[PDB]
């Protein structure tokens, strides 16, 4: 059930995102699985709408770079990942901690790939379900 | 035609999003036409991902700050909106300067709507291409 092509550490998983939009809102990649992905963002000003609850984008910027990063590691040598198409259903607020992100493969193809990324909230609680489709890049 | 059934300045809109995610990100709400809402995003290390180029999330971000502030301008009274789905095409990247969301109606019910968002870079050309799908709740 392993389904990586590179091997990488939590630490240099973690280490991507200084200086960007992932360091920015503080989305911390805590484990990789043989075949999943999980990262924890926290619910706070940087991350909020107007009104206290987690903003749904960026639940999908949550999605976005759980996804992105599982499909570069997906590939091998040069080869890269481009996002083609993201989707969100918004279930459940959030208002408060930290949400988990797990990320799952639906498709690992030789052209594209699609995972679903699961937001739940601290109690287990799904707040977000979402689809990625990529494009791998020769 | 003119859609809105709520007034509001560009700069009371501007303000909803002091110390939340939107102010955060530096979204600006630029023009309010009778039936479109525009608001501008920075290309900076608040919402790029680790290449250099806007995270696609910024982009569904951007898109959901539009549309949901869109959606409530359609409602009256003590009505409110909440987002159901969220979905964007990512088409070009965009590297510098400030991408321009431009939000119209797809569809407006009585207890439902759907906004269409493109965004586009500094020159004018499409990168995102996202629907909002909103409830309106009494």
């Amino acid at each position: 059930s392993l389904i990586w092509k590179r091997k990488i550490t939590l630490e240099a998983l973690n280490a991507m995102g200084e200086g960007n939009m992932v360091g920015f809102l503080d989305i911390r990649f805590e484990h990789i699985g043989d075949d999943t992905l999980e990262a924890t963002m926290p619910v706070d000003s940087r991350t909020k709408q107007p009104f206290g609850l987690l903003h749904g984008g960026a639940s999908v910027v949550l999605a976005e770079s759980i996804g992105s990063v599982a499909g570069y590691l997906c590939t091998e040598g040069e080869q890269k990942v481009v996002g083609l198409e993201i989707n969100a259903n918004h279930v459940r607020s959030a208002r408060e901690g930290r949400v988990r992100g797990v990320c799952k493969p639906l498709h690992l193809g030789s052209r594209h790939q699609v995972w679903q990324i699961e937001i739940f909230d601290e109690k287990g609680r799904l707040c977000c379900s979402s689809r990625l489709t990529t494009a791998i890049l020769e």
